């Protein structure tokens, strides 16, 4: 009778095959293969934008709430794993539900203080019932039980619109607008932009799996009933599993800085390290321009962005980090289970990309230093990048003006590299003072890094040659 009714649902879904790990797969642009550059000469260094073609290939399973979806989104609710869910804008099933047992993580909670039980879930009795669970908490266990956020950080170089949405969601378009990148001055290559998405999570309403698929629906509900719904195998269904609540925001970096390592500063700053003292990631954090959207603070906030420096960020990671227990926290993420096997729904999106890198190699020098008692005989070679009339780019061998002279005792020089130099390759030969044979292989080195300053020196006897390659920066 009832039983019936129940295994007829349980089969109809436990029957659906899908490609799990598949059907929430996203693709954007494919993109033919390409790898140029432009290098020119500027004071000190020599300058190269290249432009090379990537891929993304991103995959989630916290989804971000926003006021687009707000709606739809509350522990327990039924969606389809459809287009609409990899735009994150998912659907909710129209069908009546069974009970739906949620779990909040609030400490200080005992007994079954901590679990709910809502017989009609919809976004409003859910929703109420959390929160009054959560006003319950804040006047018994606030005072009392502290509740600090657990922090989830994601950060990204911002090289396209296209590969944003892949890795914060096709929501970002939309959501991250009021951040206004500016995707010309990465491509121009002046700016290096970045993105992160911080997500302060103080607690979460986690749903028990059901006993069955049959449980996630009204008692009368048919497999006629998920057929008529689309509720298929091309888009089978899931169940919010958790819905996590606090504060989020998205945030863009800009720099005018050049260099390799910004991403690794700002996650030098996110983690702990709060003021790296002595001078790399100090020196780049100093001039960025931050920009803020945030999400949870107040009521009327997805407005309000935020500008300042670095510091105005740690300010607001840190007004955030803990839950203040005003009143109860927004939605900033939920996941989804499929209703067949309540395993976590990964979204996937890939997409290609032309990603701008500008980099500069500075001037460097080269002292050669001569003291030791024999005949010394040095030879430097290097390749020296230019362009041609027609704009393309040429590649010149040359040697030192001082290969392979004799060196007496006090020897010394410099030979200035600008930035367009490569391929530096030193040999030395000393003197044996012998018949068969009159020359030895000291030292050799290829491929030498074009540092600022380098002494390669000599010294010792005709026996023992001694030498030493140091870099002095």
């Amino acid at each position: 009778n009832s039983e019936a009714a129940k295994k007829a649902l349980n089969d109809y879904i436990w029957g659906l095959q899908y490609d799990k790990l598949n059907i929430l797969t996203h693709q954007g642009e494919k993109l033919k293969n390409h790898s140029s550059r432009e290098a020119f000469h500027r004071p000190g260094e020599y300058v190269v934008i290249e432009k090379k073609k990537q891929s993304i290939s991103n995959a989630t399973s916290k989804l971000s709430v926003s006021s687009a979806n707000d709606d739809r989104i509350f522990p327990g609710a039924l969606l389809k794993a459809d287009q609409s869910l990899l735009e994150n804008l998912p659907t909710l099933i129209p069908v009546n539900r069974g009970k739906t047992t949620i779990s909040v993580n609030l400490p200080g909670l005992k007994n079954g203080e901590s679990n709910l039980t809502v017989e009609n879930p919809s976004n409003s009795t859910v929703r109420t019932a959390v929160n009054n669970l959560v006003e319950k908490w804040i006047q018994n266990y606030s005072k009392t039980h502290a509740v600090p956020a657990r922090m989830q950080y994601e950060s990204i170089s911002a090289q396209s619109m296209s590969q944003l949405q892949a890795k914060f969601g096709a929501d970002f378009s939309k959501v991250g607008a009021p951040l206004n990148v500016d995707f010309s001055s990465v491509h121009k290559g002046e700016k290096q932009v970045f993105i992160a998405n911080f997500r302060q999570v103080y607690y979460t309403a986690s749903v028990d799996s059901p006993n069955s698929p049959s449980a996630l629906f009204g008692s009368g509900i048919t497999p006629t009933d998920l057929i008529n719904r689309g509720v298929n195998s091309k888009t089978p269904p899931v169940y919010v599993s958790n819905v996590s609540y606090g504060r989020a925001m998205y945030v863009k970096f800009e720099t005018t800085s050049k260099s390799t390592k910004v991403q690794a500063a700002i996650d030098a700053v996110v983690k702990g390290a709060k003021l790296k003292a002595g001078t790399e990631y100090e020196n780049i954090l100093k001039n960025t321009k931050i920009t803020a959207v945030v999400l949870g603070g107040n009521p009327g906030e997805a407005s309000k962005v935020i500008t300042g420096n670095i510091d105005t960020l740690k300010d607001l990671i840190q007004k955030g980090s803990n839950f203040s227990a005003q009143s109860p926290a927004v939605p900033i993420s939920y996941t989804t289970s499929f209703v067949k096997d309540n395993s976590i729904a990964t979204i996937q999106n890939n997409t290609d990309y032309i990603e701008t890198k500008v980099t500069s190699y500075k001037d460097g020098a080269l002292t050669l230093n001569h003291d030791g008692a024999f005949v010394a005989r040095f030879y430097v070679y290097w390749e020296e990048l230019g362009h041609d009339a027609d704009g393309y780019e040429t590649i010149r061998s040359r040697s030192w003006s001082g290969n392979g002279y004799n060196r007496g005792a006090h020897y010394s020089t410099t030979l200035r590299f600008k930035g367009n130099v490569r391929n530096i390759r030193v040999k030395v030969l000393g003197a044996t003072g012998l018949a068969w044979e009159p020359w030895r292989l000291i030292y050799s080195k290829n491929d030498l890094p074009l540092v600022p300053q380098r002494n390669i020196s000599t010294w010792g006897t005709t026996l023992h040659p001694q030498f030493e390659d140091k870099v002095v920066k």
